[PDB]
């Protein structure tokens, strides 16, 4: 099995497995629509009690199966609990990043699209006041290359150019995950990571100068940490919380377990686990935080800002970002360097998620690498298909795989680490190797506190917000539903080969 | 391997293969749409130039293929013609047979549904002179059955008994098929096809009674036989008859090679072929041909009788037969034995579909014939949600592989085992153990005047007749499209995972 070259790769790996999209799109526009600071209690909150504990296990999950030789979660999850079920449940650790890459890396590639466009000065030119006057064309050149539907039929249309991007996007993946583990991911992240970095401090730097008659990034920092302890009892803040901390850090994606099977049986995680998911944090909350929101307030004020964050998903980072940017010298370039962040802050999580399939393939079919990688580049690319050209496709994914799946599947994996397989033996597990222990308080909030607030968390989510959705929507809705479930069907079909060519190599040995 | 255990058991069973809803829907409705004894020149002469040559050819793979154990065209091919191309054009042969099943067996559940409540009595009742006031009330009783669309929405709404007794015919469908060849599929042909001449030659006498002020049955059989030689030159009339000859012989769907992979290898296939052949046509042509077009000719008349039979495909054998039928006395039980009489065709006929997925399974992926019915079902089951619930989601399902594909098909198993095997080896390997041997004027048809009639077919269909398809189309018809290229890489994915298991099994033997 590989294995990890260095500490320093391991840790810059997973650093960005974790930092992607959801710090510098996600985070922002979550915080906005929940009270800025009201966000950031709950926010913390869950960091601690979700976050930090689940993080721990998943790196503990994946160390333990990588040193049988397995890496994803049907064998995990069968290695933790001897039962048929196990395996039917570990499905959900290959279904969730499948399906989260499917969309994942069509966004990924229209940043990638945008870089490059803003690099050329391919863009639009507002007329040099008004708010509408200047975001218009902004708002135009994203609608024309996704393709927005200028009709009545839910249908999308994206550029030739988008096209051809993701193409090429799809191929840099490849390129990248069709190296391995040490020789491909490990050797981009020192490279990626770093230059990540830089970027984003510049542009917080550039933002932090920003100062109009409607106020100053200065206002933008102050509505985002001033608390609102009135919406502590607020429980949709508390989802939305619970939430970005999951989705952040990459949890319940089976993503972090992958990872961590590439990790040497001895070797420390409690450490190496705790350092991604801060450095992770670092770049959500300082510099996530710190580009956006600020430069949308200093420009809109408060108020205009949280309507243009509840306006949509990607109003604030794709139309609204650059539209400011571009009333500033060289903020065509400054344009350029954003999406250009966006883009490796993407490809790093992008190869984290579609890395099980690879590592399921190569660990239970027994696949070469490069033909795990090819066939799962393959699935991943034609099933996209239905996110680029069918109108909201993508939130259907988003909602199912991105938002309650994995949310379902972190209460699972603990459940099925911490009370099934052995509380004292998963705690054993998680310290074995450990540069430091994690502390004494931890044993009781993994084996009770977690498992209770994600499961009160979900009752009160299942009971006041799923019913609206399953009954209002579109008829369309079903196309992707419908879809997903097959793909979901596949990989269990899958997963029942794989015991059986199990089955015939025992019998052969 | 499995085989055969009699000669009248592969027969019938092959008989049974063929003689099935093409029969007693689909020809009454090609042949009126194209003038009746106008079509008949054609299809006699493309079952002479067409039918018979590729029934021999077909069996013949199969037997070739069933001495080496294998059974479907991805194998197959590869045996015929060692290139890695011969295993990609191979999957057709398993994915024509699964996207038919996924409608064709939704279609033959409704035959069972309707037998079921016309045995009960639970039927319309028209008000005692009007057509319409007569028609609408079995229209109606369809719509409200498979769910016809009331609005805009080109979505599906099929009723809760539609939806089990799709349920239940799966299920026999697998009761059939968990038994195999010779205890299965060979057992039940002994029983239903006997059933199912006796059905049909009590309808035909029932139908020849009927007399009304617009005609007699003797006029439908007229319009039927009697030749109009001013439509030989109509094209439209030639494709019409060829599709028909391949959909109703099963020929270019998989299904013919597959049971024949079955016969011993040195067992007759020229004189066995020959008379299943034979049998169809027997049971499409004076069966069939005498059972609906009659009916309807002698309550409605010739103009009535086509302008029913344009206006759609269900219309004939749904509605309008059953409620010719409801005008006579005991009519609503002779509305039960059609049904009954559909059902048992379409079943004899949707197990042969199923099979081939079932030997590739079994076959190629070595699962015991329990795992691979049931893997099977469970694909055909979840797929067929596609085609219950999206309106046109079946004629798109049926022009691509009932249509187009399985001609396609034919000229490529044609070209791959009379050109690239070796006409010699192709004829010899026909012949070998025949009771009887194939005419040598059909060795310069197999070689030359099929694939050219064929090869001629398809350019002519695809110049002037496929163009407005594409173009002239709801956009719904994508998520069709989407899926069913989807299933073709799934098959592909499959085929690879075949090859892998069979370097790996001969690198330890
Ligand atoms: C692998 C699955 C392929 C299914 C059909 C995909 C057809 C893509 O079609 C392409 O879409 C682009 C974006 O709209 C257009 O710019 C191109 O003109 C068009 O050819
Ligand atoms: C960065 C590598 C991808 C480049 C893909 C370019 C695809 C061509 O895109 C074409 O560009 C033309 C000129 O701008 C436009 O007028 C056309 O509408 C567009 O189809
Ligand atoms: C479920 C996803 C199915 C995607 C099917 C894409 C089929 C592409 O089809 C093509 O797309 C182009 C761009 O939209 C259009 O300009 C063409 O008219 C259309 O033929
Ligand atoms: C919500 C959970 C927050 C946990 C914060 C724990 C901070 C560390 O807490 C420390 O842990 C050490 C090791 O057990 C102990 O020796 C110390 O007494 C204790 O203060
Ligand atoms: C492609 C086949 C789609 C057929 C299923 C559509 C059935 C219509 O069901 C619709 O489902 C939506 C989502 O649950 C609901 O919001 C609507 O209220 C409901 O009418
Ligand atoms: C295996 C794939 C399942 C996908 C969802 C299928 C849901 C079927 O839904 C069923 O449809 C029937 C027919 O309209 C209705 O009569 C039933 O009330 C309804 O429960
Ligand atoms: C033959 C075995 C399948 C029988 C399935 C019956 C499903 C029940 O079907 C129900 O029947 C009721 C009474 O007719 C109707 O009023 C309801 O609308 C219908 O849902
Ligand atoms: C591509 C095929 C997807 C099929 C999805 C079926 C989802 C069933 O969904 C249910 O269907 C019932 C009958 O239509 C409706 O009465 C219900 O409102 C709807 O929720
Ligand atoms: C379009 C193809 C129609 C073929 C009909 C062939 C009818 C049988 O034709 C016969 O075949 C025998 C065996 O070769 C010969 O000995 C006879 O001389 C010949 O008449
Ligand atoms: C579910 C995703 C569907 C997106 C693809 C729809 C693109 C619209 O393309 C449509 O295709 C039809 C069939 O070729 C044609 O008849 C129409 O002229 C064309 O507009
Ligand atoms: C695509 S890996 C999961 C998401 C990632 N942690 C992000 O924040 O973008
Ligand atoms: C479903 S097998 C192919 C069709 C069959 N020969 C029929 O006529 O109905
Ligand atoms: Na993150
Ligand atoms: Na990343
Ligand atoms: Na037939
Ligand atoms: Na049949």
């Amino acid at each position: 099995r590989e294995h990890w070259a260095t500490r320093l790769g391991l840790i810059l790996a997973m650093a960005g497995n974790a930092v992607g999209l959801g710090n510098f799109l996600r985070f922002p526009v979550q915080a906005a629509e929940n009270g800025g600071g009201a966000f950031m209690i709950p926010y913390i909150i869950a960091f601690l009690l979700v976050g930090i504990p689940l993080m721990w296990i998943e790196w503990a999950m994946g160390r333990y199966g990588g040193a049988q030789g397995h890496g994803t979660t049907p064998a995990i999850f069968y290695l933790l609990w001897r039962n048929r079920f196990a395996k039917i449940l570990g499905v959900f650790g290959l279904w969730i990043p499948l399906v989260v890459a499917i969309y994942y890396v069509y966004i990924e590639s229209w940043t990638l699209g945008f870089a490059i466009k803003f690099l050329v000065g391919l863009v639009p030119e507002p007329p040099p006041t008004d708010p509408d006057s200047i975001l218009r064309p902004f708002k135009e050149f994203l609608y024309s290359y996704i393709g927005v539907p200028k009709g009545d039929e839910p249908i999308l249309k994206p550029s030739l150019f988008a096209y051809i991007v993701f193409l090429i996007t799809m191929f840099i993946n490849v390129s990248i995950l069709i190296r391995g583990i040490s020789k491909g991911i490990e050797r981009f992240a020192k490279i990626a990571m770093p230059t990540l970095f830089i970027l984003a401090v510049f542009l917080v730097i550039r933002v932090f100068l920003l100062e109009t008659p409607n106020g100053t990034a200065a206002d933008g920092l102050n509505f985002l940490w001033t608390p609102d302890f009135e919406k502590l009892k607020d429980p949709g803040v508390w989802i939305a919380a619970v939430g970005q901390i999951f989705f952040t850090l990459s949890l319940g994606f089976g993503a972090i377990i992958t990872y961590a099977s590439y990790v040497r049986k001895d070797q420390d995680i409690v450490l190496s686990g705790l350092t991604a998911a801060t450095l992770n944090e670092k770049a959500e909350v300082i510099l996530g935080g710190s580009i956006s929101i600020p430069a949308a307030v200093a420009f809109f004020g408060v108020a205009n800002a949280v309507a243009i964050a509840k306006a949509g998903a990607f109003n604030l980072g794709f139309i609204t970002l650059p539209a400011i940017f571009s009333q500033t010298a060289g903020g065509t370039f400054l344009g350029f360097l954003w999406f250009f962040l966006l883009f490796f802050a993407g490809l790093t999580s992008s190869i984290a998620i579609m890395q099980p399939m690879i590592a399921f393939l190569e660990d239970e079919l027994k696949l070469s690498r490069k033909h795990a990688v090819l066939w799962t580049a393959a699935i991943v690319f034609f099933s996209a298909h239905l996110v680029m050209f069918l109108n909201k496709s993508l939130d259907e994914m988003d909602f199912w795989a991105g938002t309650i799946g994995v949310v379902f599947f972190g209460l699972t994996e603990l459940i099925i680490f911490f009370w099934i397989f052995g509380a004292d033996k998963a705690w054993e597990e998680i310290n074995r190797g450990g540069i430091i222990k994690v502390p004494r308080i931890y044993y009781y909030v993994m084996r009770y506190i977690t498992p209770a607030f994600l499961a009160v968390l979900l009752v009160v989510w299942a009971r006041e917000y799923i019913p609206k959705i399953m009954e209002e929507t579109h008829w369309t809705v079903w196309i992707t539903r419908f879809y997903i479930i097959g793909l979901f069907l596949f990989l269990t079909f899958l997963v029942f080969l794989a015991e059986r060519r199990r089955n015939h190599e025992s019998a052969g040995t």
